[PDB]
């Protein structure tokens, strides 16, 4: 045994095609897990995270399940238990994020929004709790505008993200009778497709910069001066899910640079 | 005009036919406001409330809507406004609470719980904004188990007023271009129909003392030695809805006597 390692373990991460999943996935992988990378729309980018985790010498399989359907939920829980033997880690990570003035949020972008990102992630941990081997480890996403920080536009998303953090401190209690751990990363700004969908109302003035600017100011809002990165919630995740994060439980860990 | 009185406002408090929402209504005309009340089905207990109201000296209506459904929340709006002329003040209150371990929390369940607590409130929200006059109040309401409070199987409940706290935070920045205020109100043990259901859960053993002394035994939570109140978040939702709670905004105010 390593320090931080999880050679033995079996993983699964909800939406690690791309963005931050797919760093969670082949991270998980690099400290030795074998994977199971869901989807429910980008194939392609699923057998390429797939890939590299098997060159990086461990294994993975990509499995297609839209975690909105409950059924599809408990269905990929089930094949990655049948595929791999046994399922140690579950992070909970597929989300969208929505902007609009509460004026104009109607029920049906209400319902997306939750249907994913709070529905949805319930059921990860409710089937995650169900499937996982005793002492295992279940991790959400919340954000850091879940009370860190204030948008306007943003309390749709801001709340569906509220509702996960007070779910893993509750989670964390019941999970306790299998020794299973329950925490969430609550990233800031993090470079990717999402960011691009959401910079511009992040920042102060964000529709009159370029892209390129966007991006370098967000990076200004650390005291780093650095934006956040798909690997820096990779490498948290990583630890919550190892042997040594046992006693951060229950806990939500907002993961901005210091920009909070 | 006397301090803290609402003098010619008219309010809409939803689920005030009884417990919190009843104590908070006729507070809001004993200050001076005409009070809309709702109910979903106390229709006995929402007419003695609206009498209280009247006998008191202002005027009140009751009107039917299930919060559960958005079409019914717009046309509850549009009837309080065509009603009494307009519209100053709303009192979220409408709720549910729910116990479960996580593994055994369906979809129904947690569909029963989030249309009412989260979505409902939501719109609520929504509906507020858009029928108000400008230099209005809105009142949520969250719960101390939201984040200060955390109670084994009770995740569920817990996150639906998690996300309410976020809700309001970012709904102040939206809201304020109507100089609109909005915050939630978070009652610990209030002694109310709700309280007497599931006093056993929020107790070890529980099932094994009599309501009496499960009463008893909340009372003790708080260093103050009695138990909350409807009248104790009426009292607190009255000053946040007058002139002088105005600049407290975006804030939820936990309401647990010092329990915490
Ligand atoms: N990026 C940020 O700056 C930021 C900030 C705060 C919080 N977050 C949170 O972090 C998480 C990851 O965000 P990201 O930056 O990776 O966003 P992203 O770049 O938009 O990727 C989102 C992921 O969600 C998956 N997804 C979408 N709908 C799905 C569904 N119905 N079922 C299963 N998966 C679905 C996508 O895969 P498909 O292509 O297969 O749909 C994709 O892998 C989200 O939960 C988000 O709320 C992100
Ligand atoms: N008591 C406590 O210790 C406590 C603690 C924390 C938070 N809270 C919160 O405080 C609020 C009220 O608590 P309570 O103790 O007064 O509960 P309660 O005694 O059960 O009163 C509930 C009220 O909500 C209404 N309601 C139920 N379903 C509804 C629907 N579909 N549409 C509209 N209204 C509906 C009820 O009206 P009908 O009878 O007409 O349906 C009733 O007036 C809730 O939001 C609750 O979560 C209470
Ligand atoms: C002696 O310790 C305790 C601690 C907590 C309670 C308690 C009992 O019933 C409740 C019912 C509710 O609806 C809401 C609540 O918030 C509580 C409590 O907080 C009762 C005794």
């Amino acid at each position: 045994y390593i320090p931080g390692r999880l050679d033995g373990k079996v993983a699964l991460v909800t939406g690690s095609g791309r963005g931050i999943g797919a760093a969670v996935a082949v991270h998980l992988g690099r400290l030795g897990a074998k994977v199971v990378v869901n989807y429910a729309n980008s194939t392609k980018d699923a057998e390429k995270v797939v890939s590299e985790i098997k060159a990086l010498g461990s294994d993975a399989i990509a499995i297609k399940a839209d975690i909105r359907q409950v059924p599809e939920i408990v269905k990929l829980f089930d094949q990655a238990v049948a595929h791999f033997g046994h399922l140690d880690i579950a992070v909970s990570n597929s989300g969208v994020v929505s902007f609009g003035h509460l004026k104009d949020v109607t029920e049906e972008e209400f319902d997306r929004v939750f249907s994913l990102n709070t529905r949805g992630q319930f059921f990860v941990a409710r089937e995650a709790y169900r499937h996982l081997t005793e002492g295992g480890r279940i991790v959400l996403t919340s954000s850091n505008t879940s009370k860190d920080f204030s948008v306007p536009k943003h309390s749709l998303y801001s709340g569906s993200k509220g509702a996960v953090d007070s779910f893993v401190r509750i989670f964390s209690k019941d999970c306790g009778d299998k020794k299973i751990t329950v925490n969430a990363v609550a990233p800031g700004g993090t470079v990717t497709d999402m960011f691009h969908e959401v910079s511009h109302h992040y920042i102060p003035n964000g529709t009159s910069y370029t892209a390129e600017q966007r991006q370098q100011m967000a990076a200004h809002a650390s005291p780093l001066h650095r934006n956040g990165w798909p690997q820096d919630v990779a490498n948290v995740v990583g630890f919550l899910v190892s042997k040594e994060g046992e006693w951060v439980n229950g806990k939500v860990l907002t993961l901005d640079g210091g920009a909070a």
